[PDB]
């Protein structure tokens, strides 16, 4: 009758990637040729043409999209067009064509480290179908703590998409954590290296996992294992807690455990106050495990947050819409207090619409499941709410009474925009549904016999959609020879990677009149990977030192990479998470609806809002859219890590490996994920070998042990054979260390069966470095029966013999003496000579001493400036907190060479757009105001602030003169020589105002923001001014005074009172190493304006450079007073006291060849380029202490710090 189109394509178009286009077509036509065109900025290209056939035929194909012009999103048109006999269809729409962020991570080996060890990392980057990209990373930083760069990889290639580098820490690696960054973005891994020792058994809560407010009592049980899966017997402390927002009632429990390993007790109400506002609902149970004869403990710590919840209910399966006319169905999940599987429970059920209020009673399954089916011939279109509960009466709680209450489902349904009579239902699937396993999906229909047409077929396009694009694709075809009756198909579908985690089907039916009937459901799809990758061992538990079989299951062609790790690192810090839940979420939520660029609104629940839903473009002229109204063994091994591997995958997908156990006594957490080009990527879930033995010894040893003390040692020995034994152990005695006389070290005992004896000894060191303790234990033939029974001796294994290092350090406090050099030549050969001496009371052995070369000021956040520019702001105060960093910024890199282009072009738009924003908060008094025309008189500090800001602004972008010269004036109007300050604003934020900003610093500020623009001295406006602080320097007051007042009289020219308040700053600047600063967030602007203040003087001598390269190297560890906008004016300072320190004496390195020599000739030659001279470079001086000469040659400026460290006695 009416013939008719559909066209869909996704909404977010994504460049290294294909998508679908797909067209709908009608009876009639044949002569009207029907083509689609994605019209680009730069081109236009056809995705489809085609012509009209007798039936309906969905015809749909793959594209590549174009790229988008401005480098990563564009705005482009679609446009749908069918010409013949003398008509011809037009229709365009608009589609986003962004770039696709890549998903990229980073793992360790191992989450923790001792210093010493190796850092293994692999840095993996994705699309957002999980295949794998091979885009070079520009460079893999690896930071101190103190963001100092130790290393570097400069256009490092991923093989297969993967890439693993390795970093060998020194011995002395500083603590803390240290962080992986890459390519120069957020992509970031952190991993901390301390001093631990590995833990041998978790300690956990298990009966207390959720708690009621109507229960009486609970019982807890604390139950601990060692980590080869064994109980033990140990001491249990448990405190159990309520906290408040004040005393916190704690009921403690004291225990041991039984041959389970557990600790239950029982817990009442009576103890926590649960009916307190004041109080909180968090209860907090701390477990503490002490286990016998070693004294070593572990903690087990759960906040438990305790539920004033009795009965939760959602609608778990049901549509949000219904039909006009046809019955309706859902399911309904009804949990308990415990989110538990109710037995039957009585649910009700109302409903609220116009026609009135019905009731309906219901009684689940055992699965907790409400299967209802109501009729809505009723309701006649209306938006109605459905409501179940767990009574008719409204819900009566008690102040007296416990809190408890039901959460009543609740759902809105509003009626889908009927211009027909016909049906479509599909059933929904349940639960999560298996990746990858052909679901079949059964479909209820009615087609109206008024609407058929019976003398044509009728058509079914269904489109399954995941991620915001289309999947599959299909239109079943049947007869109306049928007519009306309730009928029902089936679609075969299939879940993959492509598809969502909850992906949607959209089925409809257009019929020759003109009419759409339609019906989109969610699906629930887990999060799956296309490369089925399982990782297993075989035998799956066997002796250490001994080979287990690894196998790889993945897709043939890929490269596997493999992490096998003790579970004792994971003991002490949880690694992070390499999970599927993980790699989907950093693709962040997918495409949900049309965005802000492209997105259609009502110029003033169908078809058009079931491809708004799922985020897909439709071009139509049907009646889509509704109208709107407006035998031994030795066991040394390397228990950190075992497995890091990459592995290939051949053509079979099964690679076996034989892989050798390490010898220590515990449980391997491995786990692995393939990448392969065609297929993608895949997760492997972690498995476990638990390397165990039936008999064995068990060290407990600290880690650092200063020498010439005495330590406890505690061999534990463990026997898991069914019957008691007879064990004689013996310690190994060496010259390493000492022993004060413990039974010379051999002693037979019987110990039973599933115990565990400790024996103890203590231990004097003797010498430094890594000692070993070897301890070993044999079964002997027992004479006598011991227990009733005669010694057991097994068949295999009859020896155990434990190898275990200490590492031995100096005894007596630790002293450093640092020593800070600039070897800075300009063409020439720059030397100083630098002695090492120390007082001859030393421990021997201790004196430690290393050389650092770093060619450059300052790590990481000189790559935060750049994001310093980002998220434009014209609302309030947020405007001018944020372009006054800017041109210190760039007055910064200009001056240090760093500045580019594209982010100069991009800096000075931002500075067009913020500049034009600071014109209506100018106030009518011809001064400036944070509201604008309103706060009374002009702010003193306000148009000082912006007087500093727009007097260096002009050398970027152009500024209006007028504001200078009528601001100068009303600071010549507001400001008296009897009468200086006068402050009558304020700003906008809380807890922050800049500085101290007292009267007479307010004062020294304004005065400072008059000049070194285009100012000097005895101006009419600053003669006032240096009036009111002449005698404002005699007085001495505070310390962000007195600074601000050595930098106003070191612009005034002056060099005879402002030399003489240095004397005084000077010698209370508290001091860290070679990095001296002051302190009254505000020690940093009291370090920039001292800085500021001391290289101002024109004459500057080379104790002078040293002292600001002293403050510099302060300046250059902080990273949240600038790289973020935090504080009002800390950025400013900092950066034009980092541009002032460039400008005078420190240019960055170009090229320097420096050479270090000593008496005993040890030459030693560092090569510092423009591109490694952030790499914080290092030395160890093999010399005994004395003369040091330190030469470099070419250009710039590099910082030589000597750290001497030894230790010596009180
Ligand atoms: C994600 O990875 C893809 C794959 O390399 C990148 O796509 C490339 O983009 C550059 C841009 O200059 C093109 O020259 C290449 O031809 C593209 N390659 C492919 C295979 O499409 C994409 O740019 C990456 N996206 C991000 C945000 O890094
Ligand atoms: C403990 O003594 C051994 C023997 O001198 C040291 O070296 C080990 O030697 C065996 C011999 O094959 C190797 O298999 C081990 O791998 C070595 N251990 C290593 C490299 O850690 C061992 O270093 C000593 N332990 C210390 C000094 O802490
Ligand atoms: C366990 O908790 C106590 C109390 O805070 C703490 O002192 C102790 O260091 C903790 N032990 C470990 C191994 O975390
Ligand atoms: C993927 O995640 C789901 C839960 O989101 C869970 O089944 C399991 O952790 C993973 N399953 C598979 C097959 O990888
Ligand atoms: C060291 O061991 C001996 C032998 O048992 C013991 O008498 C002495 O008290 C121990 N010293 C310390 C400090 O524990």
């Amino acid at each position: 009758e009416l013939p008719n189109y559909l066209v869909t394509l996704p909404a977010r178009l994504n460049f290294p990637s294909v998508q679908k286009v797909c067209l709908d077509l009608s009876p009639g036509y044949s002569d009207v040729k029907f083509t689609v065109t994605l019209e680009t900025k730069d081109k236009t290209q056809k995705l489809l043409e085609y012509s009209g056939l007798k039936k309906r035929h969905l015809h749909c194909i793959s594209f590549l999209v174009p790229p988008p012009a401005g480098g990563t999103e564009e705005v482009a048109t679609i446009r749908v067009s069918g010409v013949g006999n003398n008509i011809s269809f037009e229709e365009k729409k608009k589609v986003l064509i962004q770039r696709q962020g890549n998903g990229t991570f980073v793992q360790t080996d191992k989450p923790l480290y001792t210093p010493g060890q190796q850092v293994y990392f692999r840095i993996v980057t994705m699309d957002s179908n999980f295949v794998p990209v091979n885009d070079k990373y520009s460079m893999v930083e690896l930071q101190d703590p103190n963001s100092n760069r130790i290393a570097q990889w400069l256009e490092v290639v991923p093989e297969q998409g993967i890439v693993d580098l390795s970093f060998q820490l020194a011995p002395e690696a500083m603590l803390g954590t240290y962080t992986v960054a890459v390519a120069e973005g957020k992509t970031f891994g952190t991993f901390s290296v301390e001093e631990y020792v590995l833990p041998k058994f978790k300690v956990e809560v298990v009966e207390p996992k959720e708690l009621s407010t109507v229960q009486e009592s609970f019982l807890v049980k604390i139950c601990c294992r060692y980590t080869y899966g064994k109980p033990m017997l140990g001491a249990v402390q448990v405190s159990v807690c309520q906290k408040a927002n004040l005393p916190d009632k704690c009921r403690n429990l004291s225990g041991q455990t039984d041959k389970t390993g557990c600790f239950s007790a029982p817990v009442d109400m009576a103890t926590f106050d649960l009916i307190g506002y004041a109080y909180s609902h968090q209860i907090n149970i701390v477990a503490t495990v002490v286990e016998e004869g070693t004294g070593v403990e572990a903690n087990a710590t759960q906040n438990i947050y305790i539920s004033p919840q009795m009965g939760s209910m959602t609608f778990e399966d049901t549509s949000n819409f219904y039909h006009p006319n046809f019955p309706f169905s859902g399911k309904i999940r009804v949990r308990g207090h415990d989110d538990s599987f109710l037995k039957n429970h009585l649910v009700f059920l109302v409903i609220y619409g116009t026609n009135g209020t019905f009731n309906q009673t219901l009684v689940t399954d055992n699965n907790g499941l409400a299967p209802f089916t109501l009729e809505t011939s009723g309701w006649n279109g209306t938006d109605v709410s459905l409501e179940g509960k767990f009574q008719m009466e409204d819900l009566v709680y008690n102040p007296e009474q416990v809190p408890r209450y039901y959460q009543n489902a609740y759902l809105h349904l509003r009626p889908f925009y009927s211009t027909t009579r016909s049906f479509l239902g599909i059933h929904r699937l349940n639960g999560p549904l298996k990746c990858g396993q052909p679901q079949e999906v059964l479909v209820d229909y009615y087609i109206d016999p008024a609407d058929a047409s019976p003398d044509q077929e009728i058509s079914f396009s269904y489109y399954l959609i995941g991620k915001g694009s289309l999947v599959m694709e299909g239109q079943k075809h049947l007869n109306s020879k049928k007519k009306g009756l309730k009928a029902s198909f089936s679609l075969s579908l299939t879940f993959t990677s492509r598809l969502a985690p909850d992906p949607s089907l959209v089925i409809y039916a257009i019929f020759p009149s003109g009419g759409v009937v339609a019906d989109k459901i969610q699906f629930s799809v887990e999060m799956c990977f296309d490369n089925q990758v399982s990782l297993g061992f075989s035998p799956s538990q066997q002796l250490p030192g001994a080979e287990v079989e690894l196998q790889l299951q993945a897709a043939p062609g890929s490269l596997c990479a493999l992490r096998a790790v003790d579970e004792s690192v994971l003991l002490l810090r949880p690694d992070r998470e390499l999970s599927n839940r993980s790699v989907y979420g950093m693709f962040p939520f997918w495409y949900g609806h049309y965005p802000y660029q492209v997105a259609e609104y009502d110029q003033c629940t169908d078809l058009f809002s079931f491809f708004r839903d799922v985020g897909l473009k439709i071009l139509s002229n049907a009646k889509i859219k509704k109208p709107v109204d407006c035998d031994s063994q030795v066991r040394q091994y390397f228990p950190e890590t075992w497995l890091w591997d990459l592995f290939p995958i051949g053509n079979s997908g099964k690679e076996a490996v034989h892989v050798t156990v390490p010898d220590a006594i515990t449980e391997w957490k491995a786990m692995s994920f393939c990448t392969s080009q065609s297929r993608g990527f895949g997760l492997s879930p972690t498995v476990g070998l638990t390397a165990f033995k039936p008999f064995f010894v068990d060290l407990t040893l600290p880690y650092s042990v200063v020498r010439g003390e005495s330590f406890r040692l505690t061999a534990t020995i463990f026997n898991y054979l069914k019957d008691c034994i007879r064990v004689q152990t013996d310690l190994a005695k060496s010259h390493e260390y000492q022993l004060e006389s413990w039974a010379d070290s051999q002693t037979s005992s019987c110990l039973c069966a599933d115990d565990a004896k400790t024996h103890h000894w203590n231990i004097t060191a003797v010498k430094l470095g890594h000692i070993n303790f070897t301890i070993s234990t044999k079964i002997l033939d027992s004479n006598e029966p011991c227990g009733g029974q005669k010694g057991f001796v097994p068949q295999k294994g009859r020896s155990d013999t434990l190898i275990k290092p200490v590492l031995v350090k100096p005894e007596g406090v630790l002293v450093e003496k640092t020593h800070s050099s600039l070897l800075c030549p300009k063409g020439k050969v720059a030397s100083e000579s630098v002695s090492l001496e120390l007082p001859v009371d030393i421990v021997p052995d201790s004196t430690k001493a290393y050389v650092t070369v770093l060619g450059d000021i300052m790590g990481t956040a000189l790559q935060n400036l750049d994001g310093l520019v980002q998220m434009p702001s014209g609302c309030g105060e947020q405007n001018m907190v944020l372009f006054a960093p800017i041109i210190y910024v760039l007055q910064y890199l200009e001056k240090a060479g760093l500045l580019t282009e594209e982010i100069r072009s991009r800096a000075v738009g931002f500075l067009e757009i913020g500049y034009q924003k600071e014109l209506m908060y100018k106030h009518s008094n011809g001064s400036y105001s944070a509201f604008g025309e309103r706060d009374g008189n002009g702010n003193t500090w306000l148009t000082a602030f912006v007087t500093k800001c727009f007097g260096q602004a002009q050398k970027f972008i152009f500024i209006d003169p007028k504001n200078i010269q009528d601001a100068l004036k009303w600071m010549a109007g507001n400001q008296l020589p009897s009468g200086c300050y006068a402050n009558v604003g304020n700003l906008l934020h809380t807890a922050m105002k800049g500085g101290v900003d007292d009267e007479v610093s307010l004062t020294a500020y304004v005065t400072a923001a008059l000049l070194e623009m285009g100012k000097d001295v005895d101006d009419p406006m600053v003669s006032q001014g240096l009036r009111c602080l002449k005698n404002s320097a005699t007085s001495t007051t505070n310390l962000y005074t007195q600074a601000l007042l050595a930098y106003i009289f070191s612009l005034a020219g002056e060099m005879d009172i402002r030399n003489i308040l240095l004397k005084q700053l000077d010698q209370q600047a508290i001091i860290s190493g070679e990095s001296i600063y002051w302190s009254q967030a505000v020690d940093v602007e009291l370090t920039a304006y001292a800085l500021l203040a001391q290289l101002t003087k024109p004459s500057l001598t080379q104790k002078e450079i040293a002292k600001a390269t002293s403050i510099v190297a302060w300046l250059a560890k902080q990273h949240n007073a600038y790289g973020g906008f935090s504080s009002t004016q800390d950025t400013v300072v900092a950066l034009q006291a980092l541009a002032k320190y460039a400008t005078t004496a420190y240019m960055p390195s170009e090229e320097i060849n420096l050479v270090v020599k000593s008496t005993e000739n040890f030459q030693r030659t560092f090569n510092i380029q423009s591109v490694n001279r952030l790499v914080f470079q290092q030395d160890t001086l093999p010399n005994v202490p004395g003369m040091y000469t330190l030469e470099a040659s070419g250009q710039g400026c590099v910082y030589v710090q000597t750290v001497l460290r030894y230790n010596i006695l009180p």
